[PDB]
């Protein structure tokens, strides 16, 4: 039947196993009969994204300039920009599901060049700040975290996983998320 | 004296470059001293590198930059302009004179950029016919000098020198108009 593509998203704050829920993702999506897609990482994704970077490196390095916040931000819209219009809108298109990781000023910028185009889920890996501090060894962020909370009270489109518990878990729950998501559609 | 930012607008060919030094002439005999030039489009280490990073993938011919990635790489150079060289000039009690400073577009400016207007805006008005001549030495350019002229006659900040005169005459008029603002402040 070839399911209709879908645009999945793996948020969450530093050491909460993105890229390995990713995977996890991936494996549900297959059980569930989902067999074409694509994977693209968000910062960066596209190679206008790559040669930006080293652009900003060039400059850095060499220094006499400073990249002030705005525009860098700026520039982190254009990379996203050029990600969903060149890449994940055609993947969609063509029928490829798409998961990638880590997906007032800023909603006005969204809310402009990407319009009403959003993720159709959102998962979001929830760390405790504990957990944190174990893999930085390896507290602003508890003020981003709590955003990310908020929207995902406020937000159908956006789903939750305690990334904290052990990797079974993990998967028990991503895998319930899923397959609940899925059978909603 | 309140340092103060000044635009140099007009069509290709109505010669924004000489009319700056016909503006600093007459502020350097109203006694201001120490300001800045600027060129809008360039200006910044960063702005000069966005512009080879969009060339450099034009000539391989093998990606193609999305419209909204470009215009958001476009007010991401503005912005660096604003906030590294004409700010921070500003606040040393520099003046700056720059020059050449779709509802969509003004979007974002009233996003990145708040209320930050030039204080005075130069617009030299040519006719698309007269400035194309020149240049040398279309419907696009119709509209867009439609618009230059109803914002010219609406922003009491926007003064307009005709510049399709001879050059000692618009020597002249930019001379006085410049004169006469810096009396009205
Ligand atoms: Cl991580
Ligand atoms: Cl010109």
């Amino acid at each position: 039947h070839h399911m209709r593509s879908n645009y999945i998203v793996i948020e969450g704050l530093e050491g909460a196993g993105k890229t390995t829920a990713r995977e996890c993702v991936v494996e549900t999506l297959k059980q569930l009969g989902v067999s074409d897609m694509v994977f693209t990482r968000e910062p960066g994704g596209t190679i206008l994204a790559e040669k930006l970077r080293s652009l900003v490196l060039d400059i850095q390095s060499t220094g006499d300039e400073v990249i002030n916040d705005k525009a860098e931000v700026l520039m982190f819209y254009a990379a996203r920009v050029q990600l969903v219009e060149t890449v994940i809108k055609p993947a969609l298109a063509r029928g490829q599901w798409v998961i990638g990781d880590r997906h007032t000023m800023l909603a006005t910028l969204r809310d402009a060049v990407l319009g009403d185009f959003r993720p159709h889920l959102t998962l979001y890996l929830d760390v405790t700040p504990e957990v944190g501090l174990k893999r930085a060894r390896a507290d602003f962020f508890n003020r981003t975290r709590a955003r990310y909370l908020e929207l995902a009270a406020q937000d159908p489109t956006i789903r939750t996983v305690d990334a904290t518990q052990p990797l079974e878990a993990v998967e028990r729950d991503i895998r319930a998320v899923v397959n609940r998501w899925v059978a909603e559609q």
